[PDB]
């Protein structure tokens, strides 16, 4: 579309993934792929804020890209994700997140998403992407018979609106999630989707500042494959570009001119899974192309890195509380840390798959 979020402005780095991978660096042993790691910390990132006392962080970033702003004659983006939803992750084996439906879980996430936006308010010089709410809504769509899910499905859309309503308040550009090719990309899925998200939308006053949809988030599909991974047999719709090319037409027919951001930080390796679905710690994953403007679609803003890879995304140790079994696949890097902490193999591994090479 006319505008684009990211150009004419410098993305801020994350300060966090700069030191995880800073300290990350310094324990590769082999000085050139230590270099070559040390450089990933250059490479923008989202911050997830996956909790409350993630809040405090995104004040200090907003103040520092403020700061390098005026001290290098850019304006500065400071890219977020919104992950705290009540039930989160509601398909998913074993709960995580602060938040519960059953305690005061929409009105707990409605006053997160006010402390959010209280932090906002006070940098207006700072431009803010937010990526809304990965595994929610495209749960909605598919998972509406996991009774968690079906339970869930008010509260999702209640607290997505309550986000996307009140971030637009402070200019915040936003991106909902909407899943992979693999999920709501089979075209039997499509309309069904974009029925749901173009009732989000609306229920939000339809905000120019709501600019479209997130794919690949936290996965490793291709945005262009020459030739389909056989994970994707029976479905047309085998990379991203794919995916974008089928959905973004039924957005427009709505009103909603959509554009969107694939997550490309783990994509560098295809081929490296036995079934779609599976999502966790995916063994032999490198580092795919870097985030940029260039996307070579009308319908893609950006190619970002929304997951950090070297975060693990979950434990592979059954005995833990916040254990899916997913984390313990074939296809899965073991052992594995919980989930958000830092898996220093599976970050070596990316370093040295990245695809570009870095």
């Amino acid at each position: 579309s006319a505008n684009n979020p990211w150009t004419g402005f410098q993305i801020f780095l994350s300060p966090y993934y700069a030191n995880e991978v800073a300290a990350a660096a310094k324990q590769i042993t082999d000085p050139t792929l230590s270099s070559k790691a040390a450089s990933v910390a250059n490479i923008p990132t989202f911050t997830w804020l996956d909790s409350v006392a993630k809040i405090p962080d995104l004040g200090t970033y907003l103040a520092s890209a403020s700061a390098l702003g005026k001290s290098t004659g850019t304006k500065q983006l400071v890219q977020i994700v919104i992950y705290d939803l009540p039930d989160r992750d509601c398909a998913a084996k074993a709960s995580n997140g602060e938040f519960s439906i059953a305690n005061n879980g929409q009105a707990n996430y409605e006053n997160y998403i006010d402390q959010i936006v209280a932090q906002i308010q006070q940098f207006p010089d700072v431009r803010v992407v937010a990526v809304i709410e990965p595994d929610s809504l495209a749960n909605l769509v598919t998972n509406l018979n996991v009774q968690k899910c079906a339970n869930a499905k008010t509260t999702y859309l209640a607290c997505v609106n309550y986000a996307l309503t009140n971030l637009a308040k402070v200019g915040v550009y936003m991106y909902m999630d909407a899943g992979h090719a693999g999920w709501l990309g089979w075209p039997a899925n499509l309309s069904p989707a974009a029925q749901l998200f173009t009732q989000v939308w609306q229920n939000a006053g339809k905000s120019p500042f709501i600019k479209g949809l997130a794919t690949n988030v936290a996965n490793y599909n291709a945005l262009q494959a020459a030739s389909p991974d056989p994970i994707t047999q029976g479905n047309p719709n085998y990379d991203e570009i794919h995916y974008i090319n089928a959905l973004a037409p039924l957005l427009q027919q709505a009103g909603w001119d959509a554009t969107f951001i694939v997550d490309q930080g783990r994509s560098g390796v295809q081929n490296i899974r036995q079934q779609w679905g599976d999502w966790c710690n995916i063994k032999g994953a490198g580092f795919g192309t870097r985030p940029t403007t260039n996307t070579g679609s009308q319908f893609i803003d950006s190619i970002v890195w929304v997951k950090p890879g070297g975060e693990s995304d979950g434990t592979s140790n059954s005995s833990s509380p916040r254990y899916d079994s997913t984390c313990s696949l074939p296809d899965a890097a073991q052992p594995a840390p919980e989930a958000g902490t830092w898996f220093q193999a599976y970050f070596q591994t990316l370093v040295s798959a990245a695809n570009p090479p870095l």
